[PDB]
């Protein structure tokens, strides 16, 4: 039984919508599918404990929902604007009989990034995955009006954040431990609006990279996840220009944008002892807009 | 019950050995493990029909087994010096309970490579799996010493038969079916004894995207897997110089080389419907030493 | 005295036409500028001695002259078909002061390959820069269209060539001598309609950094131009297809294609002792189309 | 005459020696060569206006002493501790017969950095070359020795003055002005003692490439420059361990570091209106140790 990926999800122009960031994605036309009704697991990881960065909507909900189904427990963090999205994420953890753990907080407060760890780990009973999707985006076509405040917000987020959010974490994560990073396409292919956004993008596939070689020798491996025009409150907050909302996703070879389900098997498969000999890779779904 | 990734497979020295191309793995040492008593299915490929290139040995092998294990019908081509492999592979697939078809020949030769894909849709009723593993490796150190006639050979085998069975197979395959070529970090970072090799496994990587791009509109994609140092046949039967075979793999940030077994679950993936919104990208498995 | 680099060379749409390969650039509407009334050198490959195939027309004619305006002797190479633009060449390399050697004959041709380093060196009593330049390049948008034969002659051009070249020069060529070799975007980006070229010109880039690495301890340097849209018979002669004319360059972030003039001053850079920490490098050459 | 490239500068170990950063490269052994003896100009930047940040030694230096003997006045940005290195700059540019200016400020101070281009074309008379060379790099083997403090200013000096300096420059420069910015192989290849400096690396080159696209039609180019290993204060003022230094250079194929004074030329070809069709593109100087 075999599906035409080109047709598989929504091909349709996406109507004009506009939220605050970040967004609520239960709010979105359409919602987006973040594998609720889709994704069904075999036990790749079982007994795992992970901690999901942006794990209330979109990609970080779908790797998520996906670490539960596979048997993770899991701790998710988001903003407080995201609960209602969390709350649907902590029912689906706990429909797959696995704990959820509900950490909401902004990554941009170096102390609670930092805290945010710990809490994990004592609220899980340990911690042996990490899947850091959280992220900030803001379109500005012209750079005469891309503040020095969201330059360097968007660099908190994107980038400090991982630093403390790794940091912290290496010296509790055992042998074993898989770490995964998200960029974009925009780390091989910069778009002229989102000059902060893609810088930062680059940034984090580089670090993930280096972090990867420093703790090689401790059984630790970090993956990096680069996708192309996923369907997400990202993208309906400020991250595209509201012209660029209908046929968003359309120019890729696909000629629809990916929906954030489509992210959850790479995620598995990083976080999965089955990777066994990947470290500092990236992996990109991007439609056929290619990483390189 | 989590394994160090460094420890969980052979990290010793490997003893010098050497055998003409293009190697028998079962004289080995050791022989490498791909993924015969290991790879656990669940289904990702029920009732699919499967062509694999290299599928006597290695990595090939790694994948026919996957494939099998995931509940497809598998296809393997292989050179007839390697007949004895091959009937390993032949038990492996029966064992998983599906049907195992060995088609010998020399892919170099056109109407025999062009003649695979009906042979094998023929015997397997129907394809929808083609995974194009050959390739042939020799070291040459100083480009005095590589002849013509090798540097034809090894594009033929590794980027001719490439196109002559892409070709064959795309009017054939239905929606939904997916394409998985293999090159290599050498695409990326040429070894000056490796000059036909590596050239050839850049153009196989340039040539499955822009491949990709052409048949996304037919529901068809098409994907690549880039390893590291893996032990195999390729290496032992004139791929490396003598001297470089007790070290293979050390170099890299895990400190080990690869087995055949480690590639299995990327060719899984890529096979698998799960990989909907990935068409034209490249899967290092490196050891950390990444693609890019 | 600052010029818009954006408007200092044509902008607008260009009319269809088609000729045979190779193709007359003398013939073509509007003429390509390959920097004839434009480049002005200031020594820096003072009696050097260079051989340029493809240097009849289009970037390797660009570099022709150039090579000749900074001091060097000139040998070209083209197919006979091509003898009135080189005779140009011969006289612009003559206006510049120095020696052209023309060569005509077919690269395909392995003892013609071969034998065209020998009389280069022998005509201009040494050879110490090989810009090779040469290529075929024929669109066709589907697969089912592209025939073994033009497959197989797109490699033995731009690739087996290559290679010819490169070992029958390396023993003669002295300590400091420069080889640069030409690849494309196509190289990163390839395109549905150039199967076969672009994985041509992948393999032209990968070949030269190993052949880099290789060639080091001899002194020897070797590196890649990778140019983006360039107005050239090669594009009209069915490098592209025929609706691709018109617009053709105008989706740079420049707006306009390139004109061969705009390659020549990274050859000179490239074959200049000046860039004497620079091996195994491309350099892109794309109106903001940029390369990885 | 022809010189071999891989014998032209030092090949030998280098002393372990330590200064506090930034150091001055005055008091090294050996003093890096810049080219104050070698570098001879044609006048491809006549009349034009460079700022460049840090002028004062290494890379910086070598690009304001090719850029002044190539005809272009230049103003230098450098820390004002740096004053023994920067003084010899002004008197090799006044040499030349151009103007030098100096204008030491720290870069991580926002108000300094927006005010030092508009100090730079009030002295100039106007401002058409942007060379951004300026960075910082301090090696930590272990992250949990690596601070938040250090990883803050890192990002500071080299990637948000370099958002400030271009925001600031983009209104008042000319069609036809030129942003050179610096990278790094470690953008590609980032080593695991330099987490922090290597993801500033990558940010460097995304954001180039995006703003190139953002401001082609303004007429302004954006191109960067990665050098490899170059021996220079960076390096001995904390950028490498101790146990790097003797080494330093030796692993790339060339088998030695590169010196300053071979960087020029690539900033001049950039620099220079001969470069009108490259904008986005970077230029490794590598030694081999090449980019993608
Ligand atoms: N949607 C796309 O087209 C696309 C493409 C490439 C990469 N990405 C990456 O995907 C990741 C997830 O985004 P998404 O597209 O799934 O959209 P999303 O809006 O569903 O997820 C982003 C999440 O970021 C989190 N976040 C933002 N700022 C935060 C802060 N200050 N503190 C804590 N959490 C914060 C929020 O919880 C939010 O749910 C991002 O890193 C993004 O860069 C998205
Ligand atoms: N082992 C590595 O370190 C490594 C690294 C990167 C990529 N690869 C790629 O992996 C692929 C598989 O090789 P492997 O390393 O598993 O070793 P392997 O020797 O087990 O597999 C190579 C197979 O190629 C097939 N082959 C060679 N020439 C052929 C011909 N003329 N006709 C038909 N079949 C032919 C043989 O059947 C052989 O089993 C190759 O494409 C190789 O480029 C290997
Ligand atoms: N024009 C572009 O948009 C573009 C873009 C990227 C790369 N390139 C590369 O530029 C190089 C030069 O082509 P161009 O665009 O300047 O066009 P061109 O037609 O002016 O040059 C190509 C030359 O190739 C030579 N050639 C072809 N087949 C040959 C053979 N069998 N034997 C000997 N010589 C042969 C011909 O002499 C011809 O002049 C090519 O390698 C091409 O791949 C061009
Ligand atoms: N040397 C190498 O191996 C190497 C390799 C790749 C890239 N680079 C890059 O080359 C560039 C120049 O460094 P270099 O190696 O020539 O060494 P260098 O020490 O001679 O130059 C670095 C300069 O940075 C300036 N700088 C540092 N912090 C500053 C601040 N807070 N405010 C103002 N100026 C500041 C100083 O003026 C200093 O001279 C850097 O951007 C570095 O990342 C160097
Ligand atoms: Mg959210
Ligand atoms: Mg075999
Ligand atoms: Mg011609
Ligand atoms: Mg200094």
């Amino acid at each position: 039984h075999l599906y035409d990926p080109t047709t598989q999800y929504y091909t349709g122009e996406y109507p004009k919508q506009k939220q605050p960031a970040p967004g609520v994605q239960a709010k979105m036309t359409p919602v987006p599918d973040c594998g609720e009704k889709s994704y069904v697991g075999s036990g790749r990881l079982k007994d795992r404990k992970a901690l999901v960065t942006g794990g209330d909507s979109g990609i970080g909900r779908a790797a998520a929902i996906a670490y539960a189904r596979e048997g993770a427990d899991v701790a998710i963090n988001y903003l407080p604007a995201e609960e209602e999205d969390a709350q649907q994420v902590k029912a689906l953890i706990e429909e797959c009989g696995r704990k959820a753990v509900l950490l909401p907080g902004d990554l941009s407060d170096e102390s609670f990034a930092r805290s945010l760890v710990h809490k994990a780990r004592e609220a899980l009973g340990g911690l042996d995955i990490l899947a850091l999707v959280a992220g900030k985006q803001t379109a500005i076509p012209e750079i005469k009006d891309l503040t020095s405040e969201q330059f360097q917000q968007t660099f908190a987020v994107n980038v400090f954040a991982l630093f403390w959010i790794t940091q912290e974490a290496i010296p509790l994560l055992p042998k074993g431990a898989s770490i995964i990073t998200t960029s974009s396409i925009q780390a091989y292919q910069p778009s002229p609006h989102l000059l902060d956004y893609a810088a930062t993008k680059a940034a984090i596939l580089n670090y993930s990279r280096g972090l990867a070689k420093q703790v090689a020798e401790k059984g630790i491996r970090v993956n990096i996840v680069a996708p192309g025009p996923i369907w997400t409150a990202l993208q309906i907050s400020g991250g595209q220009t509201q012209d660029k909302i209908p046929q968003f996703g359309q120019q890729t070879p696909m000629k629809r944008a990916g929906q954030p389900a489509e992210l959850a098997p790479v995620y598995v498969y990083l976080a999965s002892q089955e990777s066994s000999y990947v470290t500092a890779e990236v992996h990109g779904v991007c439609g056929g807009e290619h990483l390189g």
